[PDB]
C-alpha cells in the first residue's frame, strides 16, 4: 500500500539493498501506518518518502546456497514480523495461510522451514513493496549534499541492464547490503574456484555431467562447507569429494536454550552496553553459535556416511569422500590445458590433490559499506577511521558538519557493537520496528 | 467489547458451556465483528444478543487433570484462532507476546505447551468475554417456546440453569442454542459408587481431599491404559512418594500415540468436509481404522519415562511382584468390596482373556459425549418424524421438522459429533476453523 | 572350528538354508562345544555330523533390499549370540572389535546398524562355518529313509539338492532335518510375467540394470505401504532424480512402527513361551492386536522424510496432481497391462474401499512390488514325507521346540524335522525376525543335540 | 584372583579401588583366563596383587548419586568391552547375569542410570573381594631395600591408615599404582564452614545439615558444570519449599559436545597420538579440543532446567520473584559466616548483590595431585633435578636407574591428562588402558 516517490524528489529515507534486513524495515513501516496495528496511526494522512535500491532483478535470498533439503537455521517465530507483532499480516504463519499450506506445515512438526520456503515467504512479503523497490540498481556511492552543514545525501546507483548511473537525494540512508564473499588471499581467480555463495548457480554449469567421477574439494568447516560437502556426494554420486579444514574437527552449533538467548531481541541492549573489551570476549565465548559451526544433525549424517565407507574399506586415505583436518592450502597450480588443478596442502599446526573444482566456503566480509561511504567519511567526528553505530544503528557524525535531520544507518554489519544476531534473521522483526522509530518516529507523531 | 444482554431478554444465541469449543465461537464472532480483520465489518452497527452459561465458577480447562508437567497433546498452531486467521489477537503467539513471553517460549523449541500454560492462554482469551459469560450456571433443560402458543411453530427456546452456589434455577430465552458441554465421566458399569472411586476428571481436585497425607503409604490403583491413566499413574508416584500404585488395564500394554504426519491428516480442518460426506458405513469403518480413539493411547515420551521408572525398580529388586509400583496388564475388575469401616477397598481381578486392597481407585476410562440428549429431551419431539437421535448437518445444526420449528430458530451441537464429523470433533484440532463456520451458520444472514 | 562331515556319510543334522536362522544354530552349536562358554563341553571329544545347504552362491542377507542408507530394524544387542551369551565370540560388538571399528561404531550413538553392516557381521559369522556349508545348493525334496529293509519304520531322511550352476542332483542322508528357508515373494495374483515387474526382494539386483541411465525421466510405480515399499519409493527419488515415482497403497496412509517399550516386549525371547502356550483363538487375536510391529509399517523417521519431501513439492506447486512424486492411497491394482518390452506397462487402479469410484491409470517403465512374503515353501519340500504326519493333520504342526509332530509308529524318534522362521502362528511375530535367533539357536541345539551332548 | 598374605612382598599394590584400579583387576583376570587368550594355559602362578581403598565398600561418587542421574558415557565404554567384548566383565554380560539384558535393550539408551552403572562396577568389584583391602587410606609410600646396605631400592612399603581405628598398616610391593581420582577443588576465597559443602559430599552430607524438607531453605549452588546442574535440579525436588540460586562465572550453562568428530579425542587409540605430541601442542590441544571434562552440562538436563524456569515465568513474569534463580556472570567475593545467625551472607560481584543462604554447595571440580603428597618420601628416587612425576607412555614414572631396581616401579592412573589426554580421568579408555597396564606391569612375568 506504500505509494512511490518520484526518482528526482528529496526522499525521507533511502535503503541500500532489499534483502531481509531492508524488508523488515519496509514491513515495520507498513505496520506502523496500519491503523489496525497502531491505533495512533488513524490520524496519519502522510506517508514518508521511502525508496529501496536492490541490485538483483527480483527478491532473492542466498540463491547460491539454496541446496536441496537445506533449512533456514532459525525458528519460524523469528520471521520478519512476529516478534514485533504476531498480528502482522507479514508473519510466516499468515503467509502459509495465504498459500493454503498452514495445516500442511503444522503436520511437519518442525520449527525450521526449508530455505527454499523461507525465501518464498520473504518474496511474498516483498511483493507488497513493489512500488517502492527499484530492482536492478547497484548502489555505487553516497556523496554529501548541502542546502554550511550537510543536510542530505545523494545515492548513486548503476542500472544493471544498461549501465547508467542515476542519483537519488535523501535525508537519511540505510546500508543493508549483507556480506561479500570472503576468499583466502592465497587463492587465485579461476572458474574452477567457486565461492559457496555461487555454489548452486555456478558449479552445475562447470561440472555438467552428474555421472562423471569428478574430484571436488571443499574449503572450510562451517555450515555452508558441510552442506556443500554433503550435497556434492549426492549430486555427483561417483565424485571424489575432499573437505579441507584448518580446525581439527567439524564442531556443532550450540542449540541449548540458555546460550541461545544471545539471539533474543532484548539482548541487543545487553551486548551493546558492554565495553569493547567485554564485547570482544563475549563474541569468542559464544563462537559455538556463529556460521563457523555445523548443525549437529548434519555432522551426524556426514559422520554416518563416512562410517559406511569404513565398513567397506578400513583405510581412510582410500575413501571416496574424505575430510582432511588441520590442513592449509599453500599452492594452487591452475595454468595449462589440464582440466584439473593441483592443490598443495600442508599442516596448519605451528600432500597434493588434483581436483576439477574447489568450492570455497569461508564466509563473508561485512565492510563493503566502507567503499560506498568513502566520500562521506570526512563527516565523522575527528580522528575516527571507522564507522561507529549508535545503539539505534545510526553512525556518529560531527554535529558541526551534519544536520541533525540527516544521517546514515547501518544494518547487518554491526556484530562488533550489537552481537552475533546482527547479521542473522534473529532480531529483524524487532529491529525493523526500532529502525522505523529511530528514522520516522518524530515524522509520524503528526 | 461484546456488551452484555439482559438475562430476561430474548437472546439471539445462547451457548451451553464455556470451554474451548464455545470460547472459539466467541473468539470467531469477535473477529467477524472486527473491522480490522474483516473489511466488510465496518458497516455492522449491531452486536448480536449472545450469552454463555458455564457451570464452573471461572474459566477452567480439565482442572481435575492439571497434573504437574502435563503438556497439551496438540501443536500450539492449533490454538483457538490461528488456523482460521493468523492475524487474530486471540492467537497463542499474540497471547505470549502480550505476556512478554514470546521469545522465551521460542527458546523452548517445543510445539506442546504445558497444560498449565495452554489453560492460561484460554483463560486470557475468556476474560475478553466476561460481560457475556454467566459462570456457575449449570444448564439442566432446554424448553421449546412458542411466541404463538396457539400454533405448532416453535420459534424460541428457554434455557433453564441451576446456580451452583444458590441452587436456584434461572431461565433465559433464546431463538438459537449451542450445546458445547464436552463429555461426562464414563465409568465401568460394574463399579459401585464410593467416594474412594474417583474418575480421572476429578483427580487433582478430589483425591488430595480424600488422601491428605502426601507421605502416607497409600495403596492407590489406576484403572485404564490411555493418556490420563498414564499421567495419573506417573503423577501418583511423585505426589505420594511412599505409596504403592498399581496400573490395571485390560490391554496387554500401554500403546503410543501416533505422531506420524500422514495419519494425523485426519485431524486437518478440511477433512471434516470429506469425512462428513462419507457414508455411515464408511465413516464407521474409518473411525475403527484411521487411528486409535482420541486419548486411548499415550504420548511416547511418557510411556518411555514410566518404563524407565519401572526398569529402575528392576535394578533394585529383580522380583516384579515386590515392586512399589506395578502394571497389571490384561486384567478386568470383577468385584469391589467397599462396605465396612476399613479405609481400604478390596479389588478382585480376573484375566481379560488375585486381589488388591487399595485406599483409592482412580478410573481413567474416558468420557461419554451424549449429555445433550438429557438436556434436549423436552425438545426432541421437534425432530423430523421418527428420528430418535439428534442428527447434525455439516454445519452442526440439528435436523428439525420444518413445520414445527421456525427457520429463525434452531439448535447446534459442538464436540459430540465424532460419528458424523470425525475424530477431530472433540479435540482442540479444528476449533479455530469450526468457530468461524459456526459464526457463519448462526449469524451469517444476520451480519450481511 | 566345526569340522566337515563327508557328503555321503549319515549326518546328525542337515539344515536347509543358511540364512540368519540356520546361522544362529551353527553359532549356538559352536558355542555349546566351546569349553570357555560351557564348562561341561571340555569332556566332549566328538562333534555332531552337521551340514548346511544354501541355494545362494555365498552368504547374503536380503541383498535385493540393501538400499543406500537402509538400517537394520533391530537393536544390535539382538544379534545372533548376545542375548544367549554376551561372552560369545559371535556377538556384533566382538565383530566390530575384530574389524577394528568398535570405537567408531560407538561414536555413531545408534543401536540400529546399517543393513550393509549387519549383513557383513553375519557374513563374518558365516565364514567361520565354511567347512560345513554347501553353497549353490538348492534343496528340492526330502524323502523317507528306512535303514532296515526288514522294518517299515523311517529312521532317516535323504535330502536332494540341485546344484544351481551345474544342475546336478546330490543326495545327503541325515537323521534330522531343519528347514530354514525364509520366505518366497508374495506376488499379487493376475500379474503378467514381465521382467519390469520386480518384487522388492529383487530391487537392488534387477532394477538398476533395467533402468541403466540414472538421468532418464522414468515413470516408476511402487506397490505397498510397508517398510520396504517406503524405502524403495524414497530411494528411487534419489537414484533417478528426474523420475516420476508413484506409491500405490491399499491403506489410507503410511503407518509408523511402534517403538514403545511395553509393546515391543512381544519380541522378548522369553515371550515365546507365553505366546506358544496361548490357545489358537488367542494367538490369532494377539497377532491382530500387534499388526503395527512387523514389516507392514514404516519407521517414523522415514515417514517423516518422505512427508517432508512431499511438502517441498507442495511449496513449489499447490496442485498435488502435478507433483513429480505422488502417493495414491486407498487404491488397488485391478490389472497390469503390457505390450512387449518396447513399450510401457499400464497399471490400472481402483479404490480399495468396499464395493459401493475414482480410478486412475499409470504408464510406467517398471513396477516394484513390495508386498511381503509367503512362508510355506516347506510344504513342497516336505511333500514326499508328509504321509508320516499323525492321522488327520493336513498341516505341519511344530511343537514348542519347533520339531514337527510325526506318527510314532511310522517314524523313529531318533529322526525328525524342525521348522524355523515360518511359525508365526504358533510362536509369535518374532519368529521370522532376527529378534529371538540367538536364544532360539540355543534351544535348537538342546532340542537337536542335547541328549547326544551329555554322552 | 587369590589373596596374598598382607605381610608378603607383593608384585603389585594399587592405591584406590575405583574404576581405574578395577579395570586393571579385570584386565589381569582376563589375561589369566586361558579361554580369553591361549597363552595363559601354561601360566601356573598368579601375580601377588592387592588393592587399597579408603571407602568401606566399592562406591562410585556416592556423594553425587542424585535420583535420575545418568552415566555420561556410552555403556560400550564399560570396563572391558573396548579391550575384549568376550570378557565376562562387560556391561552387557552383567545385565545377562542379572536377568535384565532384554529389559535394558528395550530402554534404547546408551546412558545407564548412574545407580545402575555403579551396581555394574560393584558386581565386577565383588569378584575381586579377596584382594581388595577396604577401609584403608594410603598415607605414604616409602623406599624399601631387601638388603639395607644396598644402594638400590628394590621395593616400596605402602602405609595406610585404618579409617575406623586410625591404625597405620604397612605392606611391601615391587610395584605401585596410584589410582586415587581427585580431591575436592575449593575456590581459594571460601572459608571453612560445615554449611559450605563440596559436590562430592552432596548426597551424603547435605541431608544431614538440612533435615527439614519442609523448611524454605535458601540454598546456593556455585558452578556451571554437570554436577552444579544436577545439584541445582535435584535441590528443587528434594527441598520443595527451598529457594535455590545457581551462581556461575559464565554467562550461561553450556552443553556437552556429543558430536562424533569432536569426540574422537576420547578414542583409546588417540592416546598414542596425543602422548607423542610436543608439550606445546598438547597444551594447545587441551584448551582447543574440547571444553574440560564435566565443565559442561548434558543437553537434556539443560533443557529440563530451562523448562522449569519457563514454568516459573508463566506463573510470574518477575524473575526476581522466582523461587529458583540463576545468576550468571558472578563471582563470590566475601562469605560472612560468624555470629549466632544460622545463615551465611554471600557477597557477589560481576565475574567480568548479596544472598543469605542456609547452605552453599560448591560444584567446582577436583584437583588430581594427591599423588604428590603420597609419594613425597620416594621422590628422591626420581632422575636428578625433577620436581614432578613424569609418566612414560605406559604410565610408569621415570626413576633414576642407579637408585631403583628395574623390577620395581610406580605407575600413575587418572592424573595424567596433561600427557595422555582428556580421557585420562574418565571411564573412556579404562578397558584398553587396563590391558596396557597389565602388559606393562606383568608382561615379562606372564611370559616366564
Ligand atoms: C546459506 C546461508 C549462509 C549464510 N552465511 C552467513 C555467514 O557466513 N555469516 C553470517 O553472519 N550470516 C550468514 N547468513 C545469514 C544471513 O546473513 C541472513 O540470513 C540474511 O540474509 C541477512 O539479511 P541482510 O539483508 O542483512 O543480507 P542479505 O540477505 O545479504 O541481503 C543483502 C542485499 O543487499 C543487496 N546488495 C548488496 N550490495 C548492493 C549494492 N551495492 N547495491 C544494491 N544492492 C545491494 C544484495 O543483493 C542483497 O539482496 C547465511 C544465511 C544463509 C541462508
Ligand atoms: C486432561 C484431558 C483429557 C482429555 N480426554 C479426552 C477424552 O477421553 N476423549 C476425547 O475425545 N477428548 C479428550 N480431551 C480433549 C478435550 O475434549 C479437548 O481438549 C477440549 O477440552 C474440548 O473442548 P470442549 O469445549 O468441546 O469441551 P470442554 O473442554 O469439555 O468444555 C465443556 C464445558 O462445558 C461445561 N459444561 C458441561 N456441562 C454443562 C452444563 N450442563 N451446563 C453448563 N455448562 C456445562 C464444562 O464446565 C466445560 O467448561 C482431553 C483433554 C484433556 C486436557
Ligand atoms: C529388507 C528386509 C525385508 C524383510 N521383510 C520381511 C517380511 O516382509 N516379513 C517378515 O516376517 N520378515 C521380514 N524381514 C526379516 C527377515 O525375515 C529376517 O531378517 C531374516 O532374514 C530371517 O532369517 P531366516 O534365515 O529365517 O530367512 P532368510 O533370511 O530369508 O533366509 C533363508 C535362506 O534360505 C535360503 N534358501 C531358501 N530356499 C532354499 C532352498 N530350497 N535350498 C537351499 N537354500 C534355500 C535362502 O537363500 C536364504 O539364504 C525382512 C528383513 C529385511 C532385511
Ligand atoms: C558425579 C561425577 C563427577 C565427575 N567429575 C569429574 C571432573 O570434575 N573431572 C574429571 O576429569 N572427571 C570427572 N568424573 C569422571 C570420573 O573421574 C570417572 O567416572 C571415574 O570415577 C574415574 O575413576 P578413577 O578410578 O581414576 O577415580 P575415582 O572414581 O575417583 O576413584 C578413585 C578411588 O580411590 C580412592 N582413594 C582416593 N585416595 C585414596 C587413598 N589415599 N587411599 C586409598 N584409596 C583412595 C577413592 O575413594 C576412590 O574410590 C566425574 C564422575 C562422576 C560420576
Ligand atoms: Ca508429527
Ligand atoms: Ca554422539
Amino acid at each position: 500500500r506504500l505509494r512511490s516517490t518520484p526518482q528526482d524528489e528529496l526522499h525521507d529515507l533511502l535503503c541500500v539493498g532489499f534483502g531481509p534486513a531492508s524488508l523488515a524495515i519496509a514491513i515495520a513501516l507498513h505496520d506502523a501506518l496500519d491503523p489496525r496495528l497502531n491505533k495512533s496511526a488513524s490520524n496519519i494522512h502522510a506517508q514518508p518518502k521511502i525508496c529501496f535500491l536492490e541490485r538483483q532483478k527480483q527478491f532473492a535470498w542466498h540463491s547460491g546456497m539454496l541446496v536441496p533439503g537445506s533449512k533456514a537455521q532459525i525458528s519460524f517465530i523469528k520471521d520478519l514480523a512476529t516478534l514485533r507483532d504476531p498480528r502482522s499480516s507479514f508473519t510466516f504463519l499468515n503467509y502459509l495461510h495465504q498459500k493454503g499450506r498452514l495445516i500442511h506445515f503444522t503436520n511437519l512438526s518442525t520449527f525450521l522451514p526449508a530455505r527454499l520456503e523461507f525465501e518464498d515467504y520473504m518474496r511474498w512479503c516483498a511483493q507488497q513493496f513493489s512500488d517502492v523497490v527499484a530492482y536492478g540498481e547497484e548502489v555505487v556511492e553516497v556523496i554529501p549534499g548541502k542546502s554550511s552543514v550537510v543536510d542530505f545525501f545523494t545515492v548513486r546507483s548503476r542500472n544493471v541492464e544498461t549501465g547508467e548511473i542515476s542519483a537519488r537525494r535523501t535525508r537519511k540512508v540505510v546500508i543493508a547490503i549483507g556480506g561479500t564473499a570472503k576468499m583466502p588471499s592465497g587463492l587465485p581467480q579461476d572458474p574452477r574456484i567457486i565461492h559457496s555463495s555461487k555454489y548452486c548457480t555456478t558449479l552445475p554449469a562447470l561440472l555438467k555431467d552428474k555421472s562423471k567421477p569428478y574430484n571436488i574439494a571443499v574449503l572450510g568447516s562451517g555450515q555452508s562447507a558441510a552442506e556443500i560437502f554433503h550435497d556434492l556426494q549426492k549430486r555427483y554420486p561417483n565424485s571424489r569429494t575432499t573437505l579441507i579444514m584448518r580446525d581439527s574437527a567439524m564442531r556443532p552449533s550450540d542449540d541449548s536454550p540458555f546460550v541461545n538467548e544471545i539471539f533474543n531481541p532484548e539482548r541487543v541492549d545487553k551486548f551493546y552496553s558492554q565495553s569493547a573489551a567485554e564485547r570482544q570476549r563475549s563474541l569468542l565465548a559464544d563462537k559455538a553459535t556463529n556460521y563457523s559451526v555445523v548443525r549437529l544433525e548434519l555432522i551426524e549424517e556426514i559422520y554416518n556416511d563416512m562410517y559406511l565407507q569404513r565398513v567397506k574399506n578400513p583405510d581412510e586415505t582410500q575413501w571416496q569422500h574424505r575430510i582432511l583436518p588441520e590442513r592449509k592450502i599453500t599452492r594452487v597450480e591452475h595454468h595449462g590445458p589440464q582440466s584439473r588443478m593441483r592443490i598443495h596442502l600442508k599442516s596448519s599446526k605451528p600432500e597434493t590433490l588434483e581436483v576439477d573444482a574447489l568450492m570455497v566456503a569461508t564466509g563473508y566480509n561485512r565492510n563493503a559499506h566502507e567503499r560506498l561511504l568513502s566520500k562521506v567519511q570526512h563527516l565523522r567526528p575527528t580522528g575516527q577511521d571507522q564507522w561507529k553505530p549508535h545503539r539505534d544503528y545510526r553512525v556518529e557524525m560531527d554535529p558541526s558538519k551534519v544536520s541533525s535531520e540527516a544521517g546514515i544507518w547501518l544494518q547487518g554489519c554491526n556484530e562488533r557493537t550489537h552481537g552475533l544476531s546482527d547479521s542473522l534473521l534473529s532480531v529483524l522483526a524487532v529491529r525493523g520496528g526500532e529502525m522505523v522509530q529511530s528514522i520516522f518516529g518524530e515524522q509520524l507523531e503528526r
